């Protein structure tokens, strides 16, 4: 099913990230995810818990991203975790009605703008 | 299990045009709304391009990205007019194998917040 294969994309993937559901539960985290952000032994939950300022944020896209925006590109950017600044893309894919959403973590000077 | 048939299952019905080119600027796979939207009449989508006049942006970030050793860069080329409207375009380079195979994403607009 699509879980699989977006599971399977994400953990050949670069960069941090993870996929979660319409309830909040972090489903997947890949390896730099964890590596990046995973280091107190500490689950996805805790650590999103920990960090005020992007929890606020992320909450917030997160509901636009896959409650109206499917087709629109929606950015978290420049946000400051773990020494770092990040820009995040979150995207929602669905399964029948069951929305499984993306967050993809870039460094925020790896994500360009430009127009045509 | 190849990470190109998986991300091929991700996009097919996902509720954008997306399309993934190879290495060398094949197109290997075009969802069904990028079918939808710009293939209407069966055309190639190798054809659909060429006639693109908008696309110097969008073709230039993509040589780049085609050859580059990390993938961890999101490049966002935006408001692209194609036919009557305006898309943003990312443009993504995954790992396959060895070889890079190039992601374009076709969105509304992008949302940024901060």
């Amino acid at each position: 099913d699509l879980l699989e294969n977006l599971t399977a994309v994400i953990q050949d993937y670069p960069n941090p990230a993870c996929i979660r559901d319409e309830t909040g539960k972090f489903i997947f985290c890949n390896t730099l995810f964890h590596e990046s952000f995973l280091t107190q032994d500490q689950s996805a939950e805790k650590w999103l818990l920990s960090q005020r300022d992007f929890c606020e944020l992320i909450s917030v896209t997160e509901m636009e991203a896959y409650r109206n925006e499917h087709t629109h590109l929606n950015l978290v950017e420049d946000v400051f975790i773990q020494n770092r600044f990040w820009t995040i893309s979150v995207q929602s894919f669905l399964n029948g009605h069951r929305n499984i959403i993306l967050w993809q973590f870039y460094d925020a000077a790896h994500v360009r703008h430009k127009d045509s």
